[PDB]
RNA sequence: GUAGCGAAAUUCCUUGUCGGGUAAGUUCCGACCUGCACGAAAAGCGUAACGACCGGAGCGCUGUCUCGGCGAGGGACCCGG
């Protein structure tokens, strides 16, 4: 029966996992697991929310700045590309909770 | 770098998260504090009244727009110059 878990960036996530028995692992895995995406998404990190059942993971489930210096440098775009690609790094570990539960549980 | 204020006639990231105001808002208000790059005399913070200033919000009244319709007269037209 095992306790498959699952995984979203977090820890722990809502509250699933019961015993994964006869490869059940995986059977609901790409069902339950792929929970459509919490319906409601939250920033632009776009969080891995996997299924850390008890691996070794299983199921696999922003500004638009950038082009406005129009026509050329394929420098300076980058230059303000990594302005935003920095807070990222510094978004996703300060920005504690993200955990966006109590949608609809399917 | 004290106080004090803070995502503001400064916050890149980045519509930043919580909150409210509204059907739903990157607008604004409130706090939030990671202050990229605020800061004490190139003060700031507060702040009455005053303002042909910027910002929201609501009520009113209501052809901007929802869709116009007709009229009025001055040209625009034909002839005369």
């Amino acid at each position: 029966l095992v306790k498959v878990n699952v995984l979203v960036h977090g820890e722990v996530v809502d509250a699933l996992t019961f015993i994964a028995h006869r490869e059940k692992a995986y059977t609901m895995a790409r069902a339950i697991v792929d929970k459509l995406a919490e319906v409601i998404p939250r920033q632009l990190f776009e969080v891995p929310i996997q299924a850390a059942i008890g691996g070794k993971i299983i199921a696999r489930a922003r500004k638009d700045v950038l082009a406005k210096c129009y026509g050329g440098d394929v420098t300076r775009k980058k230059k303000l590309l990594e302005k935003q690609k920095e807070g990222k790094k510094r978004l996703k570990a300060i920005g504690k909770v993200e955990v966006p539960q109590e949608a609809f549980l399917a």
